[PDB]
DNA sequence: ATTATCTATAGATCTATAGATAATGC
DNA sequence: ATTATCTATAGATCTATAGATAATGC
């Protein structure tokens, strides 16, 4: 059996331990209703525990949110940095970054890309993340600037990319689990679009090659 | 109220007191969002006591719901009328993108942010909710008419909405309305939207669009 | 007389803490 | 004798409602 006074209701969330369970419940609610609207009771209720019982695992509702926010921002930011610097031309580099971030935002169980864009993040409190967020944004812009020059279109590939957030499911079924063998269709499209808005022909063997860069990046 | 107003005088802008509210509300709701924003915070911004707001509006919900209506309907009617008008699907699509972006750049605050708010889950919100989905269909429909049954039919709407990130939200209007001008951003996004669908650009798309506006105004 | 605001305040939340309690582990 | 949950509540803060009150109109 398990140490500790047994809970009133049986666990309802997927997780190897209460931390994962709570973050699981939290990711669903925060992506559906945002931070402020979601109350610790609903989180508790979702998890199947009393509200106070949360505080043994997380010191504050803000800390829960922070944790989730890290787990999406981090991999995405580093990935762009890792890929940013490679063999090919900026057409190819940008096509990959778009495909790679879309691959990623489709890989998670809940739609955590929706967290970046929430109001709460605007506050100064969450400055470490604006920082990473802008840094990411700048990578794309500069990539795009290498193709069209100083031109307002350079702003677009990033917004095209983030558009998956509006077009993916959010019910705890992963829309496209990761595969070393292939890229999800939707990634192909948004990469392909991101080059069309810059008026640039698609690069060569782009799916075959983008998976190469990911294998590389994964080993790093 | 002849002559320039005092700097001290209530910072808000509008014909009457209700409008002063919605002006205050839009600034707060599009920066911090609905739930994070207290009626107290609104009142202070309007220069009045918290309780007073309840003369003009029933609830904090109602303020917000109103602000939504005030930005959707204008767009929904715009799109619907251009939607049928006699021209090619590309031309129709370009005009809609351009004029939606034109419109989202016309307002004082960035009311497009209210769309991305997740607060719209309530039963009452349904009227707004299904009108948002109607507008969105117009785009999908048009796009599909250019490119068929293709996942790219989703793009033009989202490309359009991206202007929300590219806009200021400090009170100054980014691009005031005009009948002989489209802001550069609306042109860009409209061009992009057609670009992603592999569609040819109409040669006189700007001026044709400025015309269907004038025509659709009266 | 009709407004538009005010002061005051219930009651409905919501976060977090204090301390009891029931399971395992020694 | 350690751990993880529970019950119970303090203290905050927020929406909304009453009923008082300073302006004018008539």
């Amino acid at each position: 059996g398990a140490v500790g006074r047994p809970r009133r209701s049986a666990p309802r969330r997927a997780g190897k331990n209460p931390r994962e369970e709570i973050l699981d419940a939290s990711a669903e609610l925060f992506t559906h209703q945002g931070f402020a609207t979601t109350s610790t009771h609903q989180i508790a209720d979702a998890v199947g525990i009393r509200q106070a019982s949360l505080y043994y695992h997380f010191p504050s509702k803000t800390e829960i949110f922070l944790t989730l926010l890290k787990s999406t921002v981090e991999p995405s930011t580093v990935l762009a940095e890792d890929l940013s610097i490679l063999d090919a031309g900026p057409e190819m580099r940008l096509w990959a970054i778009v495909a790679s971030e879309v691959r990623l935002l489709l890989s998670t169980k809940w739609n955590v890309g929706r967290l970046y864009q929430l109001p709460i993040v605007g506050s100064e409190e969450f400055a470490e993340y604006h920082s990473q967020r802008e840094a990411l944004t700048n990578i794309f812009r500069d990539l795009a600037t290498e193709i069209v020059g100083d031109d307002p279109r350079a702003e677009l590939p990033f917004h095209i990319t983030m558009s998956v957030i509006e077009m993916r499911r959010n019910d705890g079924k992963i829309p496209s689990p990761l595969s070393a063998d292939s890229l999800p269709e939707t990634a192909i499209m948004l990469a392909d679009a991101s080059l069309a808005v810059l008026g640039a022909s698609l690069p060569a063997d782009r799916v075959e090659k983008t998976l190469e860069l990911i294998k590389q990046a994964d080993a790093k």
